[PDB]
């Protein structure tokens, strides 16, 4: 149907959205902590502590198969991200401090990209 057509035009448009946001939050973490996913092999306890990993190249991926609807979802994955560092790891640590500096940068990025997905629509 065309209505299917419209709908898939609107999803590859959110989908270049949300792949510029991608890109800004995660120049936001130039040390590269949270690139890709914790390694069950150098941390073989994770799954343990954290239920439901996450990290960009995991978002790169569904993001690329066009597997979010909304930005709610997207965000969902970012929180992800912060949030399971954030309880893995103690304050006073590396990881730890760059969730916090990641969270507050995208905050401004996630900000702006929340209006312009209502703008746009």
């Amino acid at each position: 149907s065309m209505e299917q057509v419209a709908m898939e035009l609107r999803l590859t448009e959110l989908t270049r959205l949300l792949r510029s946001v991608l890109d800004q939050l995660q120049d936001k973490d130039p040390a590269r902590i949270f690139a890709q996913p914790v390694s069950l092999k150098e941390v073989p306890d994770y799954l343990d502590h954290i239920k439901h990993p996450m990290d960009f190249a995991t978002m790169r991926k569904r993001l690329e198969a066009q597997g979010y609807k909304n930005l709610h979802e997207f965000e969902e994955d970012f929180d992800l991200i912060i949030d399971n560092c954030m309880k893995y790891n103690a304050r006073d640590t590396v990881f730890y401090r760059a969730a916090v500096r990641l969270r507050d940068q995208g905050g401004v990025v996630l900000r702006q990209a929340r209006r312009e997905v209502d703008s746009i629509g």
